[PDB]
């Protein structure tokens, strides 16, 4: 029972919730970091309408944690661009307190995702533990949030700058199921597999509903990870990726480039190294989230 | 929490309420125990030694995708027969083999899970996981650690296997929060031998003080589970000299993954003649008789 | 929780019944900081501070057993005596010290316990634990790191006690969402020093500020503490490399006789006290945030 001065669900999210239709969340994380941000965050969400269900994007707008924008919001968080604070689980309150408008990371839109209601959150790719991290502790809040709020993040695998095997160590420790959609490798974001393998593989959006509602009901908390690879027709060559996504890691180590700003600084130089390409894929990536995560949200309605 | 997901044996639904005290017991030394039928009359036979002890023993699986607190005979025996074929079930897998009707044999963490879903505060085991070696750069590290951290349950153990890095997971339940408690020693025992090189954080000489903390502890909000850290019996004990002895050539033989550490299992096996499966029952008998104690005293306490 | 295991004292219980902002001090600064009757003599100086700011002290101890929310002169003075034979009092020892009707003076992590438990959010010490250097080997990372991630306490510090690694302390904090506030600082300040190389999580100017992001973050469900880092002192801060050279010794040192576990904070302090031969500038930094804390006790107040 959170005052209405700190959150609100739209109309249209609160009818949907009411009447149990299923909802996706999204982050805004993706719109900030024009006017192409906006467009295409309309169409994940008309994508998710075309899938039968109700999109929900989330982010915070003049000091208020938003779930469901109008277009106007979209198009305000579009604009204000690289301005606007890019805002996790440490940020939050002070952006909020201070009446400003922030783009939420996987963690806080799985926070806000959460005190909606919202079981169900579409994204690119998950933070995780980043290279190099045995000695330098980098390691995404993401992996935090997941050990602990109830969420499915449907997202390409964790992103794959980062240390993939370390990352699937940790989510281990912490209890945090990493399922395949119809496969066993880890989808390494922007090419279909990698070297390692997710916890258990999954062929229905049904058994992974079904799986949230036993693991909920029995005071299981923390999120899941749905790992979905990328649609063979937009997957990024292995080698070619791998080279860029290695010099990019190595130029922001040459840089002393750290902290939040690590991950938007390697993936707009994997995208100047290939020319574009890669955001083509992550792109792509992202619908493809939208439509199993819709399905998902579905089945999970159905069986709830 | 629905019948459909989690049901309580009759005896054990009888013990805890009428406030008998009852002990936990996992399943994976069932599945993963002596060949079949004799895993099966084991088990059987620490359920026994609990009774005879005065406390009402919970054996918990997974079976035909419901979490059970306390088995039947038929059970037990269905474990022991399905033997290695039956999935071992950690906190992640959970949702999934109980989803998917499966069997499964619970971990300690797992059992750790269902034991305080049941209101169970006590759990007798032979041993822990821990910070594996390399661990710095593996990031290999039990869940059963997290398990711990957050979970109220006082699991009475050997600790953990010395073929772990028992200086790297001492650091890791102090940063957690977690007691480690040894009975009646300083010394942190590791399974085969009584002592090691490392110390529990208190030592503790009775199953009582011990129920007095986990009383205190919990009263006072803060929120975790135990280790009561049981040296194996000196009739049963491994020399900590020859078990280092061997670790230390194991691991330096290792050095020229995930390979790491049953490598190293085995070869400190083949190196000192220990056997892990016979050490490993009779820890489960004597952590069940201590755990019965300190059962019947925080029952008293609380 | 029984008054047999937790006791406020009159002056503490009075402030919160009618409202009145408290902030709460720990003990292990007294038991192990330095001689008597100069110990005990400056905690008292330091509840003075506070009650000059017109907020209400209350020293947190364990007291026969018996956690103790306020302490009088007594006590106190009981503690300062027994200096070093007063055991060092962490999460994982306080249920046995409990039990055992011991004497204990509480960590960060056992202060915020304690405080939480008697309702008062604002603690003020002189710095923080954290990861110690060599931790991506050792693991040694404080448990005040943990609590501060779970515990809903304010705790104003002049940064992590500098003895640390301050890189790796500052990423651990990240990754379990606390909030570090750098108080009209972005520099993280480090203990002695003013400045470090290393970065706060959000720089605010006002304990108003502090406060009302504390009832944000609080009021969103967003369980867990918040650091305020406060820069000791212009004419108190010591410069760099001289403080940076006894610390670099101490270390060392601290590696070479090979003291590992919770003996290393005393033992390093004691050592670099020695080279310094610093105890002047501790006092005035724990005096410093205990006039902040006073402030944001104040503010804090007034919303609740
Ligand atoms: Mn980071
Ligand atoms: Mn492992
Ligand atoms: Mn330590």
């Amino acid at each position: 029972k959170i005052s209405p001065e700190l959150l609100q669900i739209s109309p249209e999210v609160q009818d949907a919730l009411k009447n149990k239709k299923p909802v996706v969340a999204l982050e805004s994380t993706i719109i900030s970091h024009f006017p192409q941000n906006a467009q295409t965050a309309i169409e994940v969400e008309e994508t998710i309408r075309k899938q039968g269900a109700v999109p929900a994007t989330i982010a915070i707008i003049g000091g208020v944690m938003k779930v469901g924008l109008s277009k106007e919001e979209i198009e305000l968080l579009g604009r204000e661009g690289h301005n606007v604070t890019k805002v996790s689980r440490r940020d939050l309150p002070f952006v909020v307190a201070a009446g400003k408008n922030g783009a939420t990371t996987v963690a806080s839109t799985m926070i806000i995702a959460a005190l909606a209601g919202i079981k169900v959150f579409a994204t690119g790719g998950i933070g995780g533990v980043h290279r190099g991290a045995e000695h330098t502790f980098d390691i995404s809040a993401d992996l935090q949030e997941l050990a602990n709020t109830n969420v499915t993040v449907v997202c390409a695998g964790a992103k794959s700058i980062l240390d993939l095997g370390l990352t699937t160590e940790y989510l281990e420790t912490f209890g945090v199921p990493l399922i395949g959609y119809q496969t066993k490798a880890l989808p390494a974001f922007f090419c279909r597999t990698s070297p390692f393998d997710v916890s258990i593989r999954l062929d229905s959006a049904s058994e992974i509903a079904r799986a949230m509602v036993v693991k909920w009901q029995s005071g299981l908390n923390g999120g899941l990870v749905v790992a979905n690879p990328i649609p063979e027709q937009f997957a990024m060559p292995e080698h070619t990726i791998n080279a860029a996504i290695d010099q990019a890691v190595a130029e922001a180590e040459a840089q002393g480039v750290i902290g939040k700003e690590s991950t938007p600084f390697l993936l707009a130089r994997v995208a100047e190294l290939t020319g574009g390409d890669s955001l083509k894929s992550n792109i792509q990536l992202v619908f493809n989230n939208a439509i199993l995560a819709s399905e998902i949200a579905k089945e999970y309605q159905r069986l709830a």
